[PDB]
C-alpha cells in the first residue's frame, strides 16, 4: 500500500531505549533528514505484522504516530515519529519540577485520557498502560505507544493466553485472577498511571510484595493520595479503581473530567 517502504530509505543509529523495548533503534529517514523510530524483528512474524496493520489505521495527536513499515521481504521495519525526551517515566523523574509544575501534570494527563478516548470509541484497547510506555516530546507534548494494540469492540472481554506474565502493580483484579482484559481494565492501569504522573515517577505500592498486591486489592486496599495531590484527581484515581469493572469510569467522562481541571488553571 501507500505505507510500504524501501529498506534503503532509512540509514539505522543507536538501540534506543536501553534495549527495555526490544529491537527499537534510533534511525534517519533521509528523504527527510528527519530522526524516526525504527522498530524491528530479530515475537512471531505474523503479530510483527499485525501490529504494523492495526497502526494505519490509528490517527490521533496523542498516539505515536506510523510513518512506514517495510513488509514485503525481511528483515521488517515498522517506522514511526521520534519523540525527543523518550518515555515519560525517566522525563518525570529527571526534569525540573518548576518548570515541570501541577498545571504540566495536568496537561500531561489530558493528553493521555484524550488517546484513550479515541481508543475507546475506536474499539481498540492497549492491555500495557504505563509511564514507561508513554512518550514525550517538546513542551510537555505526551504520546501513548500503541505498539501492542487489540481489536475488541468497546464493552466485550479479552482473555489473555494461558500462562501470560503481567505487569502487577499495573494490572486490573479481574485480569490478574482470570486474564480477562477490557477497556476497563486499561482505565485501571490509567489510575496507577495517574499516580506514577502525581509522583514524578515513583513506583507505586512502594515496598509491597508482588505476591500480595491481588490480596490487598481484594480487601479495598488502594495506594494513597500523593503529596500535593489535589483530592479531585485523587478521586478520579479511585474511581479507576473501583472493584467492578462496569462502576469504572469511561475515558469520555475521565478527559472531560481533566479537560474541564485543565481550563480551569
Amino acid at each position: 500500500d501507500k505505507w510500504e517502504m524501501e529498506r534503503t530509505d532509512i540509514t539505522m543509529k543507536h538501540k534506543l531505549g536501553g534495549g527495555q523495548y526490544g529491537e527499537v533503534y534510533e534511525g534517519v529517514w533521509k528523504k527527510y533528514s528527519l530522526t524516526v523510530a525504527v522498530k524491528t524483528l530479530k515475537m512471531e512474524v505474523e503479530e510483527f505484522l499485525k501490529e504494523a496493520a492495526v497502526m494505519k489505521e490509528i490517527k490521533h495527536p496523542n498516539l505515536v504516530q506510523l510513518l512506514g513499515v517495510c513488509t514485503r521481504e525481511p528483515p521488517f521495519y515498522i517506522i514511526t515519529e521520534f519523540m525527543t525526551y523518550g518515555n515519560l517515566l525517566d522525563y518525570l523523574r529527571e526534569c525540573n519540577r518548576q518548570e515541570v509544575n501541577a498545571v504540566v501534570l495536568l496537561y500531561m494527563a489530558t493528553q493521555i485520557s484524550s488517546a484513550m478516548e479515541y481508543l475507546e470509541k475506536k474499539n481498540f484497547i492497549h492491555r500495557d498502560l504505563a509511564a514507561r510506555n508513554c512518550l514525550v516530546g517538546e513542551n510537555h507534548l505526551v504520546k501513548v505507544a500503541d505498539f501492542g494494540l487489540s481489536r475488541l469492540m468497546t464493552g466485550d472481554t479479552y482473555t489473555a493466553h494461558a500462562g501470560a506474565k503481567f505487569p502487577i502493580k499495573w494490572t486490573a483484579p479481574e485480569s490478574l485472577a482470570y486474564n480477562k482484559f477490557s477497556i476497563k481494565s486499561d482505565v485501571w492501569a490509567f489510575g496507577v498511571l495517574l499516580w506514577e504522573i502525581a509522583t514524578y515517577g515513583m513506583s507505586p505500592y512502594p515496598g509491597i510484595d508482588l505476591s500480595q498486591v491481588y490480596e490487598l486489592l481484594e480487601k479495598d486496599y488502594r495506594m494513597e493520595r500523593p503529596e500535593g495531590c489535589p483530592e479531585k484527581v485523587y478521586e478520579l484515581m479511585r474511581a479507576c479503581w473501583q472493584w467492578n469493572p462496569s462502576d469504572r469510569p469511561s475515558f469520555a467522562e475521565i478527559h472531560q473530567a481533566f479537560e474541564t481541571m485543565f481550563q480551569e488553571s
